[PDB]
């Protein structure tokens, strides 16, 4: 059982999305004027613009409680990993703001820190139009360990016919040896890890 | 000028980006972003695209056969050939400038548990394929990190670095208790430039240090 509230100004976005209840909320909605501006030219100078805090503030006084996990998408975040998945995989109730243009006022999550938990995360280091992409990663990760729904990459995997274009499947998949299918997969996991991301077993990257 | 193809077993899931380019992008034969169901190229009444793995283990693995038509079909020598998978090589804001530049992307979205992998390597005999991960946690499928990769590479095209950003603000200059930093109104541009590159500095100790 949790809920999840995204709110944005692109509602439609969220359309990819009973253990668990989505609802997606146009940030418009607590606007007060008949431009239904949400956005500003930054303080100090710099390009594009700046989500105002008034707005959001108004949203999420609405939506959250004391008990909200806010989860913030920035490309200046803390990371979201596995990890993060599965701590959050736990909670009642997260509530995903998503900003658009160069993003919102600081201001709004740290105010939101004094009433609530607020996690500010990137889901990976390239910069996105906005955090709605990042809230349909975000909820897919976290969705899929919610119960009732390790630090090495996973080898190949093969499926039927044994042979394909001339290209056979390892032999030591087809041979029932559980034991030595087991190693083989082991040492593909590895091997793949120490070529794509040797990080992960403590060595430079490329 | 750039061609995307996306294939999947849930089109849908696309409908959004799609939507999300800009007319003007379209008209000027700028972008085209087209979204292929898999189940076209099925063999069977059943229109199957998975079976399960040798060796076994849980989960299904999706039928190369399936997949081999569709690349055929969809797929040129000049095709820059984009599998997402959490076994990939990293998918960074360096790969999306790379990517930019492509005439042809086409994404194999997989689900299950993922594609076999004869499939990758019979088309890296005649196209440069590329299997990427978009971060560092598991999805359901290649879908979300579609999304993401036509965001990320389609923001750098026109028309359509080391330290994390600091923080930005707008006005009102005060907003419940809480004032934008003076500096910002001082019109010294020379010290803005410093209290950022401060801010930037110090927000990145704190959240990524691995980057310093
Ligand atoms: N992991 C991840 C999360 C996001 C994300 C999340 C939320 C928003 C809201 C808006 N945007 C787009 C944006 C944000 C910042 C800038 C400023 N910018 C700093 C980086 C270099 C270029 C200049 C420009 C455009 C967002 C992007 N992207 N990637
Ligand atoms: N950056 C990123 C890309 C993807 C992605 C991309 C494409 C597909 C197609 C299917 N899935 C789901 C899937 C794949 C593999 C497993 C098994 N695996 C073995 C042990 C370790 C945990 C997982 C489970 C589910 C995909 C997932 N996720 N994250």
């Amino acid at each position: 059982s949790m809920k999840i509230d995204v709110v944005t100004i692109f509602p439609e976005y969220l359309q990819p999305v009973g253990l668990v209840d989505v609802a997606v909320h146009d940030l418009r909605r607590w606007t007060h004027d008949v431009h239904k501006s949400v956005d500003d030219s930054p303080y100090g100078g710099g390009p594009g613009m700046v989500m105002k805090p008034t707005v959001w503030g108004d949203a999420l006084d609405e939506i959250c409680t004391s008990e909200t996990l806010l989860v913030v998408p920035t490309p200046a975040g803390y990371p979201f990993t596995q990890e993060t998945a599965w701590q959050w995989s736990t909670e009642d109730h997260l509530v995903i703001a998503c900003g658009r243009y160069e993003g919102i006022d600081q201001r709004v999550a740290d105010d939101a820190a004094t009433r609530m938990r607020v996690r500010e995360v990137s889901i990976g280091d390239y910069v996105l139009n906005g955090g709605e992409a990042a809230a349909l990663v975000i909820i897919e990760a976290v969705l899929r360990l919610v119960p009732g729904v390790a630090s090495l990459l996973e080898g190949p995997s093969y499926t039927r016919p044994p042979s394909w274009r001339g290209m056979d499947v390892p032999p030591v998949l087809l041979s029932g040896d559980h034991a030595k299918i087991a190693a083989w997969r082991a040492e593909q996991s590895r091997q793949r890890t120490i070529e794509r991301r040797p990080d992960l077993l403590g060595f430079d990257s490329p």
